[PDB]
């Protein structure tokens, strides 16, 4: 109980800090078909911010592993789907390089 408060806490933490970098906002909301029609036979464990936001609050992690992997998992769909001239693919790189030391202080 009073450990998960403390990595909840956390990890809201993090995604604090992410939300508030200039390359996090594409990844806010989750992507729609009329956008990209096949995302999802690409990208078949979807995520974004909004939703670990969502999960973190309501108490699903269980651990700080539990959210590396979908925190990874967001960065590694965008760029199995993206080329790499996209910005998405630019930002993921970006993101990810900035966020990672404060993941790992979780
Ligand atoms: C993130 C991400 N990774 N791949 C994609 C993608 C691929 C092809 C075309 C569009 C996208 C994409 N679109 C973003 C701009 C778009 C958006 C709109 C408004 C606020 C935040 C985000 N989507 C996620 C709804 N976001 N996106
Ligand atoms: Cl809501």
């Amino acid at each position: 109980g009073h450990k998960e408060v403390q990595l909840k806490d956390q990890i809201l933490g993090v995604l604090d800090y992410l939300e508030k970098q200039q390359s996090a906002w594409p990844f806010l909301k989750p992507v729609s078909l009329s956008e990209a029609p096949d995302y999802y036979d690409i990208i078949k464990e979807p995520t974004d911010i909004l939703t670990m936001r969502r999960k973190a609050r309501h108490g699903d992690y269980k651990t700080k592993e539990d959210f590396g992997i979908e925190l990874k998992r967001m960065f590694d769909n965008c760029r199995l789907y993206n080329a790499p001239t996209t910005i998405y693919f630019k930002y993921a790189n970006e993101l990810q390089t900035l966020i990672w030391p404060k993941y790992e202080a979780i």
